[PDB]
Parts: C-alpha cells; structure tokens; sequence
C-alpha cells in the first residue's frame, strides 16, 4: 500500500509519490483527449497517489487546471491534495516574467478556484519569484489566504535560500519544489540543510558505461533504470516528495513500482557513485 508523509510540519500530508499533470494538457496540435487524461489521474488515484500537481500556466488558458478540477469530479476531493501554482505572468522572447503583488496572487488564487472547481487549494507554491516585488509582501498575502481558508499550505518553487528564510519568516513553508535527480544534486549543499532546519517538505519535479552501470544495478535491485534512479530520489530522506508526471498509464505503474525498491544505505552509495535570484529587502 502507498506510504504517506508528512509534507512539511504544518499538518500537510500527502502519498509518498505524487502526480504532476502538467503533460497531460499537451500541446497546441497533438495533445491528450480529455478521455485519456482524466483515466490517468483516475488510475493514478487507484494506485495510491492523493498529492495532484499542477498550475495556472500549464495548458492553454488554465485547460490543465480544468482537466484536474474535471477528475475531481469522479473523485473524492477531501482524500487528495490539490497542489497548484501563480506567479508565472508571461513567457517569451525576453524570457519568463513573474508577478508577486497581492492582487496578482489573490486574483490568480480565486481564478484557479473556479478552474479546478474547488472551495479550497491544498497547496498554493508561487511558481516563480517575482524579482521585483519583496517577498514578505508576497508571502502576506498567501498568509491572509490561508487565514481564509482558500489555501491550506505554502509552497515555493526554484527560490533562492533568502528567498526561502524571508518568505518563512512571514509565514511558515509547507513545500519546496525542486530539481532534483542522481545527475542534479546542487540542492545538497545549501538549499536540503535548509529545509531541513526550517521543517520544509522538498518536492522533485521532473558516457555509456554510464547507462551500463545503471541498468547492471537496476537489474541488482530487481527494477528498471527509472525506477532506480526514482528509488534514489525516495530514498533520500522521509520529506522527499517527488511528482513525476506521464501521460502513458504503464509509464505510471512503473512509477508506482519504484515504491517496492529497498535500499540499504550502502546501496545507495554504490549507485550515486555510479553517477558523477533574490527579491529587494524591506
């Protein structure tokens, strides 16, 4: 049976594995039958997994949001945990723009409410941080929010470590989503000691000896290649969440699957040996 955790120390809790669905919107032309995306995270559910990921800026005009409010539908909301994003404003030639004014977030909050069809989100994360705009003030609004009962948790996404002590400061931080794989472990030196002071769940989010070495230690461990490397990622600590995503329901099953793999502390080593922006103050 799927394990549950505590996701951060606020009372968040969630399955052990959870289920990013950006990829299922898909694509301005070949994309995904509403069908076949709300099945996966029906399935998904079936298998265990409660902790849904997704954000106003996946899709087209909120479509992912809507496809995840649609699940619901045929879900018992109550035993899931919604977890969803703002702060992203546009995307383009100069790169991603963000917005952190209370407006923005609160506007951004209600308009996410009534896509996925919801009272309340689980999980609100600031997708990205708005380098212009005092993160205290960003996090005060979140605070009235969750004080309001619109949100539950706060959640960060790719910030900076002062980003992280400030905005925690004004309130406490539920989640921070991260990358993080054996062949991306810059997290280990800073920002993971600091989640672990300040009680922040952390959220992963999607040369041939090289494969060699793997797969000979999957087949070791009597799994596949991603399910070892996604093993990896789980064993690194009871505040490790991490939310890959699919579109293809095998893909997921072999997901779910990295949960039966054990790995003893030695294990582990053997297979990571295997592998060699700040807001202005006030």
């Amino acid at each position: 049976h799927m394990p549950r955790v505590k996701l951060g120390t606020q009372g968040l809790e969630v399955s052990k594995l959870g289920f990013g669905c950006m990829g299922l919107s898909g694509d301005y032309n070949d994309a995904l039958p509403e069908e076949q995306g709300i099945a996966v995270i029906k399935e998904a559910f079936n298998c265990g997994i409660t902790f849904f990921d997704t954000s106003d800026i996946y899709g087209e005009n909120g479509s992912n949001e809507e496809l995840l409010g649609k699940a619901l539908k045929q879900l018992p909301r109550e035993k899931i945990q919604v977890g969803t994003k703002f702060g992203i404003h546009e995307i383009g030639f100069s790169g991603v723009k963000a917005k952190g004014t209370p407006d923005y977030v609160r506007s951004c909050c209600e308009a996410s409410l009534k896509r996925l069809d919801v009272d309340y989100i689980d999980l609100f994360y600031i997708h990205r941080i708005d380098t212009t705009v005092p993160i205290e003030i960003t996090m005060g609004e979140l605070k009235k929010l969750v004080e309001e009962g619109k949100i539950k948790y706060v959640g960060l996404s790719e910030a900076s470590p002062d980003t992280i002590r400030r905005a925690h400061a004004v309130h406490p931080v539920t989640a921070l989503q991260i990358e993080y794989s054996l062949w991306t472990r810059d997290i280990e030196d800073e920002i993971v000691p600091l989640c672990r002071q300040l009680g922040i769940g952390i959220v992963p989010y999607s040369n041939k000896q090289i494969y060699y070495r793997i797969e000979a230690l999957s087949q070791k461990h009597g799994c596949t290649p991603v399910q070892l490397a996604l093993a990896w990622v789980l064993h690194q600590g009871e505040d490790v969440v991490p939310i890959p995503g699919t579109t293809k329901i095998k893909n997921l099953h072999n997901n779910v699957g990295a949960l039966k793999v054990k790995l003893t502390k030695e294990d582990l080593k053997e297979i990571s040996d295997a592998v060699p922006a700040n807001t202005p103050p006030l």
